[PDB]
């Protein structure tokens, strides 16, 4: 019903930002860990180069 | 097939400071992602709260 | 006639798929710090 | 030994190479999580 249904939407659009909230951290936390992952190839291939 | 001590010390000396990096990045690489590990299960769970709504 | 419920089993499927992907990558990452720990003692 | 240090030095480039094939493969998972990420959210946009 009418107010039913409006309950859950401002349910989830609370719960969809904490979604947005979260992936930006995890989006952000993955490059970081793209980069360090880079950076651990790079002294493989040191060690490769000497 | 001709390096002597010393050139083989060096080598042992190059070779160990670079197995330092790999654990340093060893231990960078394995907090970042339980990090991440930790931030995918609250953004799966949300979606769990999403679904039972 | 709001069916949202086309949404709830959207979301599920995307919940499933996106751990199991999780939960695949998160091995396969195991798998490579191992790798990373038998180079590191070596 | 030189030999010694040659040895420890192509068991490395062994193990190397099984960190880039297996980083070659989280990199094609992360991906596939990556769009299925993206494509739920594609789901939580539609409120319209």
């Amino acid at each position: 019903t009418q107010q039913e249904i409006f309950d859950k939407q401002r349910r989830l659009q609370e719960l969809s930002e904490k979604v947005r909230t979260a992936h930006q951290e995890i989006s952000a936390l993955r490059k970081a860990l793209q980069e360090k992952e880079a950076e651990m190839l790079q002294v493989l291939e040191d060690i490769q180069s000497i």
